[PDB]
């Protein structure tokens, strides 16, 4: 709220892939902070359920828009809806992303192009769609959901995924310069291993095993990502641009499992 | 209770009486934190403490400390614990940046800059470690720089070396202190406007600013706001990160790549 | 038998007829390697092959290939295996760098640059993978750029995105191909003097050079020499590394930090 | 040799900590390549044994100099000996380093200052001592032995060590600019886990366990480091400066042990 540090009340936010997992975590934090939030996703049932919940969390308006981010024209439609309902857009959380696996030896052109269409083109298109509004904002913010996988780590089966997540940071490093005259910052979050509803389907033993490779000793939460996105979206983070920040409980630091202290 | 609450959190800021450190201390004081500022000059400490105590409901104290002396760091920690009941956050900010060309840099110049910039960082964290463990949500925030970890600047090879040393320390300390629920992160300031830098005059600053995509130098509060975020409960899953606060300074391939 | 021997090593270079790729191909040909150069223009391929075959005892072939087509990459690999008996090294070098401001960049411009720069990299490696496994000392060398992984340059957000994508690919491919004794590394050229760049004239080049600590643009052979090293048996424990060949271009904080 | 790619014949090299382990690996590669090599170390018995072996490997002159690199004046004496015997210095391999352990909670001022004196001051002093000769060379080369530990990874017990190894890279990033007008390049090697005589004292089982955390499936060798140092020292590597390159068999890449393919 006004007079508080890190005020986001009445700030207008678009979150792609905002109905589940990390995206819902970002949308939730913004909603609690009093922001107007447009959540985009592919399933109208998931969108409506998310909107119903989030609208109750704070004084901002929350809307849902079915959007395939891989289609520039649908990204334009999403930006248009947010401008019509909120009067503007101050923050775009280009979060939509998928992570199917494909060994390099078998990965097909369809698999390669498909993951790029969502993860990279959807990032570009979301930003371009919102750019006019972000300019008009005067304190615009672009927050990309990248990953430790690609920019920092590797993981067999995800060479395409990592390529997309690094691509987002290459985009960032230029977009931060290109958009600086408009007072728009462009930053990224690299989540490590975050507990989601999907991951819980695998059961408690699988998660505990993953947690043993993390210095923090536990997986993070979707709100861990949302809280950083919220910080980056504040007026107080205005001199931060072009940064990729890992939210990973130290996952990338140990030289091997033997380097983990408990 | 609010998002990003720091009310009643207890903070130690080394080199906290001037410049970036004063910016850090100020943001914490406004957030309702208890703040212990350390510095070398008792006149600057007393002036700083007088201004900060007025900003919020927290207790502010000032402690004359040479951070290059482990014993003096221990004494600073002791004072903070005695006066606040604990320490939740250490901002190891103290640092100096004299120049020395590589060709002429003396052993005395090399050792001196390391004693403050690097030994002062280890010692401030070590001194506060027992309290940070007792906290249950402890936080170490290091003030590094873009110079060293990212960029170079002739005359500052020793300084850059100290700034990068802090991040090397960080990457192990983050692992080593994780079992205690202490996060360890670093801020890499770019070009930040300070009182010291204004002595050079407005034309010098404007020239510097033309090399920054943001088109202006940052402020000490820019650094303090990031330190304050890292210090929140909400930042508990972020550790071992070095984060530049530089208006995009390190991004352009050359002056030619800056848009305006 | 000598240190850094490449005699009879079999190399595929995509985009090998011009610029940096021709530099790569040239260094390998001089080292006695068999070299397959791929390109889009049959006139450039035939001219390139004529010159390279004269440089060493290795066989040189030229193959017209659109690397954005997986099938054409498979055909290039097939030709190299048929003519050389195997493939020890793939230099996935092919790449384009048209500009497009972010504000106006079309889907066609975005997709096009990715098809060449990124899909062409995956496909060239995949096409050669069976041969690289059969090699026993296989090598993948990617031509990335400072732009994307390190720097930004307005008009090239898509290009930078492709260049960084290559390194994301690398970091997994290095792990995934390690059991096969295949290393995967990347070169990040800075500003390299090419025939294309000389069309702009000597004043433009001199201006660019003043922003580089080395004080000159690099050469295609600078890139080729690093690729050749990575391709040696002696470089077998180096994998997943991206190495800039840029005369220090990315280091200075600003033009003001350059010494002369 | 002349007319060969990567000629180092008659190039003049100073290697600090050059009598054992990685240093001896660097010195050996240079000796095989026909370089003049001055090896420095602390133990006259180790120096003389190393010099005897290396002098046989090629046509260059090899000398040994007892040097405590933490003392600037002894670094000057070392540079002086190399200039007197070889006529000049083209390459300094600032390799000397120690890696004692100290938990952060107990690390003393003596431990902290001691490791910095060798690992950092010895790097600065070796370069400064050789700088006049490197200038006179016209194709001078500084090669620092850093580590993955500090610049990239962490390892409990080695926070001071990692701080020293990162310090070397901060020095590099400025020295590369500062020395560029003299045509001196300044690069670093970050070894991962390298098999040395010291490490073999721990036995085969310990090493095999370490190897399982490495994508390459084995520890590297001192000559792996030496071959890269040799490459960086060539005329052909003249446009490479300010780079830190890991020689680690992929050790830093996996997100965890679960990400290792075999
Ligand atoms: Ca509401
Ligand atoms: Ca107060
Ligand atoms: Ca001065
Ligand atoms: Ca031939
Ligand atoms: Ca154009
Ligand atoms: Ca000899
Ligand atoms: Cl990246
Ligand atoms: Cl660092
Ligand atoms: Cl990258
Ligand atoms: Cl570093």
């Amino acid at each position: 709220g006004p007079g508080s540090m890190f005020d986001l009340q009445g700030r207008s936010v678009v979150v792609t892939g905002g109905t589940k997992g990390i995206g819902r975590g970002i949308a939730t934090v913004f909603a609690r902070a009093g922001a107007n939030v447009a959540v985009a996703g592919r399933s109208t049932a998931d969108i409506d359920a998310c909107v119903a919940d989030l609208d109750q969390l704070g004084s901002g308006k929350v809307i849902g828009v079915q959007t395939d981010v891989s289609d520039r024209a649908q990204c334009d439609a999403l930006a248009g809806r947010a401008v019509e309902e909120f009067g503007g857009i101050d923050v775009v959380c280009a979060n939509a992303g998928v992570f199917p696996d494909a060994p390099l030896a078998t990965m097909t052109p369809e698999q390669l192009n498909g993951i790029f269409a969502v993860n990279v083109n959807g990032t570009f298109y979301a930003v371009q769609a919102c750019l006019d509004a972000l300019i008009a904002s005067g304190s615009g913010r672009v927050v990309l959901t990248s990953s430790i996988t690609g920019p920092i780590t590797g993981y067999p089966g995800w060479s395409h995924y990592g390529a997309t997540k690094a691509a987002q940071l290459g985009f960032m490093r230029t977009a931060a310069i290109e958009l600086a005259p408009h007072k728009i910052t462009v930053n990224a979050i690299m989540p490590g291993n975050i507990m989601t509803e999907g991951l819980l389907e695998n059961g408690e033993e699988y998660i505990a095993s993953m947690a043993r490779s993390i210095p923090a000793g536990a997986l993070g939460t979707p709100e861990d990502i949302g809280h950083l996105a919220a910080f980056l979206a504040t007026k107080e983070a205005g001199y931060i641009t072009g940064q990729a920040i890992a939210v990973d409980g130290g996952q990338v630091l140990p030289e091997s499992l033997d380097a983990i202290a408990t």
